[PDB]
């Protein structure tokens, strides 16, 4: 119901590889979700995160901030150092897939604490460009060094608590940490108030860098702000939208897609009912043309909340917050309880 697969799940390459993780193959499975202020506030993700890896195990946190970042979360790392961050949200930059950077300056200090969960050996890569060539830089003390100039990832192997050290300036994104022994990582790759045509405002080798996230289930969340710009261009945003589907599937020959079509939001919540914003019907609509001629996996979020005229309701019962757009910490988390049993019967159908 909520989840329509427009391609073929069940004999698909990324399918194997998770039934394989689910009967203890060792390797990781990872879920990627690139989306907007719901992705970005991590209460989604996370209750993903941690249904998904009891069901399929642990594999580590996967891909986290480099930083901080200003009006927005990541659950399963806390951050404690002097590096600074910038997103593509209000600014111009050499982003690396995901928008958001952080500048570590020289003599920076960055660690990086897991909240819950397990605390020993982990791999560990970076997103991280040098000022200069050759540049390095340690991780738990180990010298670690770029190949050339640019940004480019940086392998190599640690432990949580994490602990990063920069004599000289660089610039760093995301970093994956996964536990050696495989299994599940949902990464957030969230900006508030972002729409997907918005990877524009990001470097031209953006999706070098999304073949190089290992993602095997890249999971598109966008809409919400699409839908209130009443001047859009759904025809041209379709053609962007089939364009980065095709980009992705280019990029990541191996991994599976799903599109979530966006919540019901409300212009304004006087109504009993509210009154939903003039576009948000026809950019949900588009959504689902998308994934059908892509050939992608789509997940209803309005028809989880229960179709038209549901968000009033949430927010009368607090599942969403006051101003009929975003949720409350508990909506998001029973939505994405709601897209972990969709996605745990996908793949029960074996």
């Amino acid at each position: 119901g909520l989840l329509t697969d427009y391609g073929n799940a069940s004999a698909s390459p990324w399918m194997k590889k998770l039934q394989s993780v689910a009967q203890g193959s060792g390797e990781t499975f990872r879920i990627l979700q690139i989306g907007d202020s719901h992705t970005a506030g991590d209460f989604f993700t996370d209750s993903l995160r941690k249904r998904l890896q009891k069901t399929w195990g642990d594999g580590g946190i996967g891909w986290v901030y480099p930083a901080n970042v200003k009006g927005q979360r990541m659950a399963a790392v806390r951050h404690n150092g002097n590096w600074q961050s910038l997103t593509s949200r209000n600014n111009t930059g050499d982003f690396p897939l995901g928008g958001i950077l952080a500048h570590t300056g020289s003599g920076g200090s960055m660690t990086l604490t897991a909240s819950d969960g397990i605390a020993s050996k982990q791999r560990v890569s970076l997103f991280a460009k040098p000022l200069l060539a050759e540049q390095t830089l340690t991780v738990n003390g180990n010298t670690v060094s770029a190949n050339g100039g640019g940004w480019q990832v940086l392998d190599t192997g640690a432990a949580l608590p994490l602990t990063i050290h920069t004599e000289m300036p660089w610039d760093i994104g995301f970093i994956n940490i996964e536990n050696p022994a495989g299994g599940i990582t949902v990464s957030a790759m969230g900006i508030n108030g972002a729409q997907l045509t918005q990877w524009s405002k990001w470097r031209a080798d953006r999706m070098n860098d999304l073949a190089q996230t290992g993602a095997d289930l890249v999971i598109l969340s966008y809409g919400t702000n699409e839908a209130f710009n009443n001047n859009i261009d759904i025809a041209d945003t379709e053609q962007k939208w089939l364009d980065t589907v095709r980009q992705i599937r280019d990029s990541l020959p191996a991994a599976g897609i799903l599109i979530i079509g966006a919540p019901e939001s409300l212009k304004n919540t006087l109504g009993v009912c509210g009154t939903r914003p003039v576009r948000l019907t026809e950019v949900q609509q588009m959504q689902r043309r998308v994934a059908r001629q892509g050939q992608t996996m789509f997940w209803s979020w309005q028809n989880a909340m229960g179709g038209i005229c549901s968000m009033k309701n949430w927010l009368n019962q607090g599942w969403a917050a006051k101003d009929g757009v975003h949720f409350s910490a508990k909506g998001y988390r029973r939505a994405a309880e709601m897209l972990a049993d969709s996605l745990e019967e996908l793949v029960r159908s074996a």
